[PDB]
This record gives C-alpha cells, sequence and structure tokens, in this order.
C-alpha cells in the first residue's frame, strides 16, 4: 500500500498503546480527548523548558526514483492553551525521516538542536511552524507567526499571526497541502468566528527529504503554554505522477 | 474598506432581493437552500444548453499600484447534482473584471465566448474548474478533472478527478487559497467519507487581473447535470504587502 488516508474525528478513545496508531516521544503524552504536546503538574499548569512530538506511527511514503510522489493534505484542530501574554514556543506540523526522535525544547519546538537549527546541510525536516515567541537570535519576524521550515529553524517564509490569535487560547483548524506536481506546500489556518490566515510556498519534499518519513506533531516551550491537538486527518495521492 | 469577509452557512434566507449581496445572471437562479447555477424544468430537471452566474456584488479589491495585494480564502460546500454519468459541462470558481457578464454555455462554463475561448489575449478571467466533461477539441485531458484557467479555458495545469466523484451527485466542500507574496493559488477538494483532491499553480494574480474584480461561481451546461452552492465564505488580507 503506498498511499496513507486516516481521520481522527477526535481523540475521545485514549486507551490505545503508545506505538500502535501514535506515537508519543519526550513529553508528549495521551489526555483523554486530545495528544498533549508538552509537560504540565498535577493542575494541568504549563511547565517550562519541556518538548514532546506525537507523529503517526506507520512510515508514509513521499517518493522514489521512478518518478511517483505523494501530494498530501492534513487538517487537525488544536487549542494553543495560553497563561498570559506572550506565551512561548509554538508547536508545528513536521515531515521528518523515520528514525528522527524529538530534540531541544524551547524555540526549537523540538525539531532541532541548538547546535546545528540554523544549518541546512545538518538537518532532514520540514515543518509547517506556529511561534508564539521572537527568538531575536534565530531570525524570527518581529511578532507571532506561521512559518514554513526546511531543514532549518529559520523560516524559508512566514505570515503574521495576530496577537489575539496567537494568545488567544481558542480552537483553530489547519490545512496544510502538498502538491508533488508543483511543488507547492500551502498552509491553511481558521478560527471559526475569526480570520483566515494563508502560507504558500514553493519546496520540492523529494530534494529534502528520504523516500518515507513519519508525519506529526512537535512542541517546545517555553513558558505559560501547552498545545492539544483535538483531531487530525491526512491523505496522500500519487495521482500525476506516472501512476 | 481595502478587505472583504463575509460567510453563508447556507443560503436558507433566499427573500434577498437580486443584487443586494449576490448577483445572478443568465439562468442562474436564489431557490430555497442554495444558488442555483443553471436552468431546470418545473420537476427541477436539467435543462440543455444553459449558463448562468451567481456573484458576490460588491467589487472585491485584488491590489493597486502601491504594491498592497490581497492574499484570500473561500470556501463553499455544492452539490452537482447528476443524471446517470457521465454529465456536462460543470461549474467554475472565478474572478473576471467587475463589469463582466455570462457568456457561453456548454463547455465554455459561461465564463468564455467559442470564437475567443483559447485565446489569452481577449479574456481576462482566472477560475478553478471542476470539469465533467471531455472537450477533445478544446485539450481537455481524458477524464473529468480539476483545473486552474488563467485567461483562457485551457487550464494550465489539472489534477484527475474520479469518475465516483464527479457523477456521484454527494456534497463536496472546496477551499480556494491565493498567497498574494508567493502568487500561488491552491485548490482543496474534499468529499466527506471520500478523499481530497489538491492542484496548486503559480499564478499572479496581479498580472492577469484589474485591481476590482467580481467573484463568483459560473456554470455551463451541458445535459443531465445542474449545480447547487450551498454554502458560502470569502475573507482577504493585506498582509505582508507594505500596508
Ligand atoms: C513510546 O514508544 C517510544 C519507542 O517506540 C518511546 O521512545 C523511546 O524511548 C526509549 C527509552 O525509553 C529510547 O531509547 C533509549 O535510549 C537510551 C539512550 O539514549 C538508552 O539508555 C535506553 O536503553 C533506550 O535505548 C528511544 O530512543 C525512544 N525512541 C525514540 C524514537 O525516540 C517513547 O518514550 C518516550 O519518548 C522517549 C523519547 C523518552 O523521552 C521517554 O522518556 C518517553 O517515555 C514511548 N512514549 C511513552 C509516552 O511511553
Ligand atoms: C440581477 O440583476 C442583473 C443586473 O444587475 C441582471 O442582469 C442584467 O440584465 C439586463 C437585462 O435584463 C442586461 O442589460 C440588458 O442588455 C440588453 C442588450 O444586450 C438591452 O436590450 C437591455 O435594455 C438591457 O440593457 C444587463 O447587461 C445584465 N447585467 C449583466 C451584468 O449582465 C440579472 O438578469 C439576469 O441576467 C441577465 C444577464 C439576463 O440573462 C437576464 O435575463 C437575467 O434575468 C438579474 N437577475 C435576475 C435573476 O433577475
Ligand atoms: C538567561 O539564560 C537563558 O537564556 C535563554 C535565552 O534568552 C532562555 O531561553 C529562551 O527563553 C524564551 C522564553 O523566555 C524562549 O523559550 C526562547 O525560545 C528560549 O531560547 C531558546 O532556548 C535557549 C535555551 C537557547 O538555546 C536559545 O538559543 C533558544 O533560542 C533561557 O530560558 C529558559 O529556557 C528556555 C528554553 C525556556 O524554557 C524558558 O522558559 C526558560 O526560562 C534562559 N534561562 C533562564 C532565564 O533561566
Ligand atoms: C453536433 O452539433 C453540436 O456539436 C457540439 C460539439 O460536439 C455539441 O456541443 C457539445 O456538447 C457536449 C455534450 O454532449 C458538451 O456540452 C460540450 O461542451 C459541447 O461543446 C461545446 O459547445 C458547442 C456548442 C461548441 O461551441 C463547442 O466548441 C464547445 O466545446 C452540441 O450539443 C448541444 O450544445 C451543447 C452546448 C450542449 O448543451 C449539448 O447538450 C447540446 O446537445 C451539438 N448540438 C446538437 C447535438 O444538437
Ligand atoms: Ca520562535
Ligand atoms: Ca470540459
Ligand atoms: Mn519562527
Ligand atoms: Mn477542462
Amino acid at each position: 500500500q503506498n498511499t496513507v488516508n486516516f481521520t481522527y474525528p477526535d481523540f475521545w478513545s485514549y486507551s490505545l498503546k503508545n506505538g500502535t496508531e501514535i506515537t508519543f516521544l519526550g513529553d508528549a503524552t495521551r489526555i483523554p480527548g486530545a495528544l498533549q504536546l508538552t509537560k504540565t503538574d498535577a493542575n494541568g499548569n504549563p511547565v517550562r523548558s519541556s518538548a514532546g512530538q506525537a507523529s503517526y506511527s506507520e512510515p508514509v511514503f513521499l517518493w522514489d526514483s521512478t518518478g511517483k510522489a505523494a501530494s498530501f493534505y492534513t487538517s487537525f484542530t488544536f487549542l494553543l492553551k495560553n497563561y498570559g501574554a506572550p506565551t512561548a514556543d509554538g508547536l508545528a506540523f513536521f515531515l521528518a525521516p523515520v528514525d528522527s526522535s524529538v530534540k531541544d525544547y524551547g524555540g526549537f519546538l523540538g525539531l532541532f538542536r541548538h547546535e546545528t537549527a540554523a544549518d541546512p546541510s545538518k538537518n532532514q525536516v520540514v515543518a509547517v511552524e506556529f511561534d508564539t515567541w521572537i527568538n531575536k537570535d534565530w531570525n524570527d519576524p518581529p511578532y507571532p507567526h506561521i512559518g514554513i521550515d526546511v531543514n532549518s529553524i529559520v523560516s524559508v517564509a512566514t505570515t503574521r499571526w495576530e496577537n489575539d490569535d496567537a494568545y488567544g487560547s481558542s480552537i483553530a483548524t489547519a490545512h496544510i497541502t502538498y502538491d508533488a506536481r508543483s511543488k507547492i506546500l500551502t498552509v491553511l489556518l481558521s478560527y471559526e468566528h475569526g480570520r483566515d490566515y494563508i502560507l504558500s510556498h514553493v519546496v520540492d519534499l523529494a530534494k529534502v527529504l528520504p523516500q518515507k518519513v513519519r508525519i506529526g506533531f512537535s512542541a517546545g516551550v517555553g513558558y505559560d503554554e501547552v498545545t492539544y491537538i483535538l483531531s487530525w486527518h491526512f491523505f496522500s495521492t500519487l495521482d500525476g505522477t506516472n501512476k
């Protein structure tokens, strides 16, 4: 089976064993109704300096030497819970090699190591980040933003994420699509009674990632913040690539 | 007010006068719960050779000489009702000049005139078409498809639309986004318990359309088919363009 198709309308079925459908790494944990990305104390309050990842267990086929490549679409709703404003550091949906694991916390969103974070030759990861903290030292724009990261914590493209949304603690729905023919990654973020955010960028996944990858969520803190993934849908197709 | 933001969860409030919020042209008509794109007889059966358009009444700002450009996102659910398979001709979401009107029926989707349909210099329209009929004479690929049209009925890009969906008569939800910074148009089509379709293409709207446009739906038939738009949401932002 070359493609994948799954939908989790909610996560109220929290009894599944770690690693069967979803794998949790670091401080990410499964709680009733959600995948909690970082650690919280007894009362459910955000702990500082924490990193965690929740990823699909089965490897995901992206491409192969025969020209076949997967176009995909993933949607998920999440609640980035904030305690005051601003908070740090955010979350990210990512695609990394099958054997990768959680990295540094804080501004690296558990996706990179401090030492190699700004070096594209030492990283193999593509991620759509929802950044809540301005790291002047890593080139973040002067406001919360949504960014597309290709092998580095320094986004190849970003777009303003308003303070009222970034620190509003309302449920948001994200749609991320990748067209394997035009090599276009598009991110759409919506708030029920608010605005929409759009960020598209040309990025050829075949040139930067291995043939099979693991997909998931990664978060890193930071302070006064915790992310919960409430639902998740993923679909891939080989359409338009000879097969 | 430079940007626009509206949401129609449904169209059960059908008493609004033609031209106030939505303008209907040709055979497009407002019926309880939907915008009907083409003509049907007494029983609600599809009539042949019909064209109609349902468009937002207020002009929509796209760009201006000062560098400011609008990124946008539109979503809508529609029921393309089919009587047998195949059917013809499809529907399209489009952006055309403010003073344009409905054109030829059939494969032109009410967006072009037979005489100038394949000449980019004689048309000013960008449309995302959901094509149900293979017009060998206008370069349609050999199957139903979703295409991006820039000033011509001959799509600059397309993607397979499976027969079971194209002629299934199930409600579909479409999301179309345009990033004014990267000049990327992305189309996402989803079926509740089925698959998703993705088609992105680089197209600079500023180079092909006027500063203000009219947005809407256009359909052309054809036979054994009628399209109903069940909901519609549109949002535009000037984010990232100096203002
Ligand atoms: C869910 O299941 C995964 C494995 O499929 C758990 O992650 C794995 O945890 C192992 C340790 O518990 C890691 O290996 C150890 O490496 C050290 C050396 O660095 C050795 O001393 C030790 O003998 C093990 O070999 C293993 O690398 C790790 N897998 C990955 C891909 O990172 C996971 O555990 C959770 O995440 C890991 C990263 C740690 O943070 C754990 O503390 C944490 O529990 C399992 N998740 C849960 C919630 O149980
Ligand atoms: C909703 O309101 C619009 C106008 O804002 C209607 O469309 C307009 O209809 C006029 C005729 O009814 C068109 O003008 C006529 O042009 C001919 C010459 O070609 C003249 O003989 C005549 O005197 C008028 O000037 C006008 O061009 C048209 N507007 C546009 C932008 O096309 C609309 O009518 C519906 O659509 C038009 C295109 C026709 O198909 C009508 O039959 C049809 O009713 C109104 N819609 C409804 C449902 O009432
Ligand atoms: C003062 O010493 C430590 O300085 C660090 C840099 O200012 C600081 O880390 C940053 O903290 C902010 C929140 O205030 C963001 O999380 C930001 O992403 C952090 O920077 C990242 O992580 C640090 C460790 C470093 O690798 C940077 O290159 C990277 O951009 C430390 O704060 C602590 O650690 C961070 C990760 C976070 O958990 C904080 O809440 C925590 O206080 C500073 N250490 C202190 C103040 O004790
Ligand atoms: C045989 O004479 C007429 O030939 C036309 C071309 O085959 C045909 O139009 C096509 O009809 C199919 C459906 O069978 C599609 O709608 C297709 O898009 C039509 O072609 C378009 O429209 C025609 C008029 C022309 O401009 C083409 O360049 C263009 O691609 C005619 O069919 C009639 O008209 C069309 C529009 C549609 O309403 C049909 O249902 C209708 O029968 C042919 N006329 C006939 C058979 O009487
Ligand atoms: Ca940051
Ligand atoms: Ca056609
Ligand atoms: Mn950032
Ligand atoms: Mn076509």
